[PDB]
């Protein structure tokens, strides 16, 4: 199956998923000088106060924290969006070194990791239906740089022991995602896709200008996960990121000057 290795990495995905070569694929490099400042952009509205996390699991590609998206508990609104988007899960993409890991790049600069808070448009009924629409999902991209520790990430870090191998999951209730947000909500936005197969072009990418910083040992724990299941030969989960795709006939709007 697809993965991030030489024989099943991103440069092979198109063979099983032709959309890999589509017109609005992510991630892309964000050129700060050619991004158009759009004054008609509203501020983002991130309502994560009623967020209910439930479980965290290693799905072979990364660890995911899932939330109870049965009701509008943690929604994203405003910004370039029209409609309410419910939070369903969040994951990370990191590297084997501190100078790579982010999918999106700013002026060709890569960050240690990138957090993705995934939401689906509520006018579509369920996630399954949202993925069949050009405006079905909204993903909040947040870069992570190495520096001081982010206290809000530590709770996630401690539990990685329990989900070391593919398929393992653990209960992860009462987690407040608000602790992983930067001070500023200034963003860049553009229409794109999922960065992993099936590579569907249903996403409105909202990438924040301000990155959060985590410690060296915090991201270190990330690199100790396993792509493989228990028993199989160990394959360290690192560099689970896709390289930037051509921007093509698209424009990146900035919510700031
Ligand atoms: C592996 N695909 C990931 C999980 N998803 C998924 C799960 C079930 C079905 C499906 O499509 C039919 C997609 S997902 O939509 O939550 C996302 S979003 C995303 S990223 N890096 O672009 O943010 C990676 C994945
Ligand atoms: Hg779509
Ligand atoms: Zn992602």
């Amino acid at each position: 199956h697809w993965g991030y290795g030489k024989h099943n990495g991103p440069e092979h995905w198109h063979k099983d998923f032709p959309i890999a070569k589509g017109e609005r694929q992510s991630p892309v490099d964000i050129d700060t000088h050619t991004a158009k400042y759009d004054p008609s952009l509203k501020p983002l509205s991130v309502s994560y106060d009623q967020a209910t996390s439930l479980r965290i699991l290693n799905n072979g590609h990364a660890f995911n924290v899932e939330f109870d998206d049965s009701q509008d508990k943690a929604v994203l609104k405003g910004g370039p969006l029209d409609g309410t988007y419910r939070l369903i899960q969040f994951h990370f993409h990191w590297g084997s070194l501190d100078g790579q890991g982010s999918e999106h790049t700013v002026d060709k600069k890569k960050y240690a990791a990138e957090l993705h808070l995934v939401h689906w448009n509520t006018k579509y009924g369920d996630f399954g239906k949202a993925v069949q629409q050009p405006d079905g999902l909204a993903v909040l991209g947040i870069f992570l740089k190495v520096g001081s520790a982010k206290p809000g990430l530590q709770k996630v870090v401690d539990v990685l022991d329990s989900i070391k191998t593919k398929g393992k999951s653990a209960d992860f209730t009462n987690f407040d995602p608000r602790g992983l947000l930067p001070e500023s909500l200034d963003y860049w936005t553009y229409p794109g896709s999922l960065t992993t197969p099936p590579l569907l072009e249903c996403v409105t990418w909202i990438v924040l200008k301000e990155p959060i910083s985590v410690s060296s040992e915090q991201v270190l724990k990330f690199r100790k996960l396993n792509f493989n299941g228990e028993g199989e030969p160990e394959e360290l989960m690192v560099d689970n990121w896709r390289p930037a795709q051509p921007l093509k006939n698209r424009q990146i709007k900035a919510s700031f000057k």
